[PDB]
């Protein structure tokens, strides 16, 4: 049984994964995913988020007195605060795993350079916070990484989904397509070849497209 | 200029980015090239195994339109080459990106064997962790891509007004108007960072 709550200055973008949520699921109470617009907390007609960076440097910072206010509304001390940055710990599965026993989720995504980090910081005095990254690439705000964090996790609460070394080639019908046959081991009835076979193909993909994993 | 095409068996789920963009991005519903009317697009693996693949034929079909030769094919999925900022600023300069988003247990490998005869193929995986599918992963090469189209060491902390807040105070260092010393101290803040949460970036045993 999880509540996520994510806030962001984008809401509409998370619309599509709490509609994709199975009917069965929520109506079992096993999962709840709200989704808050930061700027229900600003403090001006302006409605402003962000501001410029002590020290210098490109872009804006995004304000503190607006994220404590809705951290305070949202966060209790049993939640799990999650703040994807591209300056986090890696999320892993194993991260995954770890998270899909949590009562309660809340997804502080950030833009410009990111959130004053008083926020995070005094978040943590009362609450376990956890500042990850989904991945080495640059994106333009944590909406994504969002995204990425909340279907990873919420496939591991029991109920959600219904009722190493790298995966190698798979194959269905038609036997052969556009020249290319199924490999024959695959339909010969000897089990155990067969799942020797997919192991010297999954040990000669991770090779060759992993080969951090050795 | 780029085109981005995203062939998926869910394409409400790729408007994410439909909103957040001002390149073209279209996105195709794989089961318009099913000719069954149970649109089936999957079926069991030969060999054995949990689940189901995707059909190849359906595929075939899709990218037979949507492809040309000059067409970068991408294919999330797990077991894929990692996708990383170098991949983005390799891709930024592309025409034309055609994004295959698996589902179930991913997608007969003679689509992407196929499709490599007649233009650049790439699978790719944007982490290790498991999603349902390609589609948020699609969704991150997109941004990660999309904001480099002409048009190392762990960022530190930032900061900005009130200079105290909650009795927490700004590293005064920050207010010091002195850029050598806010450099250094940036630095520094970098280097512990990066130490103690992403030690492989400097070429250290992770935990
Ligand atoms: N990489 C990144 C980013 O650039 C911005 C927000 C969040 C992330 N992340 O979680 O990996
Ligand atoms: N990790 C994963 C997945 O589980 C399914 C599709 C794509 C990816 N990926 O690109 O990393």
């Amino acid at each position: 049984s999880m509540k996520i709550d994510v806030v962001t200055i984008f809401p509409e973008y998370l619309q599509p994964v709490r509609q994709s949520l199975p009917g069965k699921a929520i109506d079992a109470g096993l999962v709840d995913v709200a989704v808050h617009d930061l700027r229900r907390w600003t403090h001006d007609v302006h409605k402003s988020v962000d501001d410029s960076p002590y020290g210098g440097g490109p872009g804006m910072v995004m304000k503190p007195t607006v994220w404590g206010d809705a951290l305070d509304e949202i966060c209790t001390s049993e939640t799990l605060l999650v703040v994807p940055t591209p300056a986090g710990y890696p999320f892993t599965q194993e991260t995954a795993w770890q998270w899909s026993t949590e009562d309660h989720l809340v997804i502080a995504c950030g833009r410009y350079e990111g959130i004053d980090q008083r926020v995070a910081d005094d978040a943590a005095t009362r609450m376990r916070v956890r500042e990850v990254s989904i991945g080495d690439y640059v994106l333009n705000g944590g909406e994504a990484a969002a995204l990425v964090i909340i279907e990873a996790v919420l496939r591991l609460v029991p109920g959600v989904l219904g009722n190493s070394l790298l995966e190698g080639p798979s194959y269905t019908r038609p036997p052969s397509w556009r020249g290319m046959d199924v490999p024959p081991v695959l339909l010969s009835g000897d089990h155990a070849k067969i799942a020797a076979w997919r192991a010297e193909q999954s040990r000669q993909r991770t090779i060759e497209r992993r080969p951090d994993l050795l």
